[PDB]
């Protein structure tokens, strides 16, 4: 699972 | 699993 926090 | 914290 993936999380991108821009 | 991956997390990118920009």
């Amino acid at each position: 699972s993936n999380q991108n926090n821009f």
